[PDB]
DNA sequence: CGGCATACG
DNA sequence: CGTA
DNA sequence: GCCG
């Protein structure tokens, strides 16, 4: 078992789900802490049981495996001699979690402003609703949204979603591509979102493109919210639904061609997968990796892709499909 | 011990 | 600060 | 919290 997640496949179900959920609550208990290694930690450890072909049912099947030691193995071991982890258990019904994972879930809202919140003694939505001066535009839609964003959207969802920003684009500019990506694009039946990728043949043309699809879009009465040059929108969507309709969070990113393989490898995730190929990147190969590109800090040189098989290929990687991202 | 991903709105 |  |  490789220690770094983009290292070995890591498919959407698995063997090992109760084991992995447990450490998944540590590690976003220790993010609303700050403490962002003991998160990177417990996912870490979490992701290597994903990754497993069968269950581990006794402890010596962690041995030798990365990112178990003393305390994850601890948990692993409650779980298996009992069914519950005391620990995981505690933070689940602890007031501090429950708030932090209900403040930080509205859009708007990051682990600093949810512990501003706490501190100050809120802990219920209608606290925040009480106090509007004290919220930005972006909390108050999150907020008045809020039920609609906590229903999953559904694969079923993203069809009629993507004809409707293909229309807007095909108008903005004609010729540009819109791709899913996200955890969609992973295989998952469900998403907190949908995320497209979009990009146009010609270098440059897409130089622009946003505010003219964005416009449209807000146009055609689809926006429910947005931030409004610019390449990400990060929006409130307008989705119909039998009678009626629901809000629904849609994530657009503008690319140019060049670098569309990079930014399809960076949009499609999982966010741990993500952090792992760039530290990966960094810390093994040399080479620094973003969203625009691949570069060699020594020869001061991008490395031109044309697939993101070319960029597994760079890394010396095997590749992997974004079904097999899901680390 | 240092390090823990990276950038745009 | 928020967001992906 | 764990790795190198
Ligand atoms: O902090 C972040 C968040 C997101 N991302 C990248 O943006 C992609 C989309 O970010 P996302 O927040 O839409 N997550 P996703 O995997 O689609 O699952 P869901 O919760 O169902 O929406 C992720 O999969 C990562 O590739 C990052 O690189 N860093
Ligand atoms: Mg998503
Ligand atoms: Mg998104
Ligand atoms: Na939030």
């Amino acid at each position: 078992m490789p220690a770094y997640a983009c290292q070995r496949p890591t498919p959407l179900t698995h063997h090992n789900t109760g084991l992995s959920e447990a450490l998944e609550i540590l590690a976003e208990a220790a993010g609303f802490e700050g403490s962002e290694g003991r998160l990177l930690t417990f996912c870490r450890a979490a992701s290597v049981l994903k990754a497993l072909p069968s269950p581990v049912t006794t402890l010596s099947q962690l041995q030798g495996l990365p990112h178990f030691g003393e305390h994850s193995s601890r948990v692993v071991q409650e779980l298996l001699e009992h069914g519950v982890c005391e620990e995981v258990e505690r933070v689940r019904r602890s007031e501090r979690y429950q708030t932090m994972k209900l403040f930080t879930q509205i859009f708007g809202v990051g682990v600093k402003t949810a512990d501003r919140w706490y501190r100050e003694g809120l802990r219920t939505l209608d606290d925040l609703r009480e106090q509007p001066q004290k919220l930005t535009q972006q909390q108050k839609a999150g907020l008045q949204h809020h039920q609609d964003l906590s229903t999953p959207v559904l694969r079923s969802d993203v069809d009629a979603l993507q004809q409707v920003v293909e229309e807007a684009v095909g108008q903005a500019l004609p010729g540009a591509t819109v791709t899913l990506t996200g955890g969609f694009r992973r295989g998952k039946l469900q998403g907190h979102d949908v995320d497209f990728l979009i990009t146009h043949p010609k270098e440059g043309q897409e130089a622009g493109l946003l505010p003219r699809v964005m416009c449209r879009l807000q146009d055609q009465g689809l926006i429910l919210y947005h931030q409004h040059a610019f390449e990400r929108s990060f929006c409130i969507f307008r989705l119909p639904q039998p009678g009626s309709w629901k809000a629904v969070r849609v994530d657009l990113v503008v690319a140019p061609v060049s670098q569309f393989p990079f930014a399809l490898l960076s949009w499609t995730g999982s966010k741990l997968f993500q952090r792992e190929l760039r530290r990966f990147s960094r810390k093994e190969k040399g080479l620094w990796l973003n969203s625009h590109g691949l570069f060699d800090p020594e020869q001061k040189t991008f490395f031109q892709a044309a697939s993101e098989e070319d960029i597994f290929r760079h890394l010396g990687l095997e590749y992997l499909p974004p079904e097999q991202r899901n680390a």
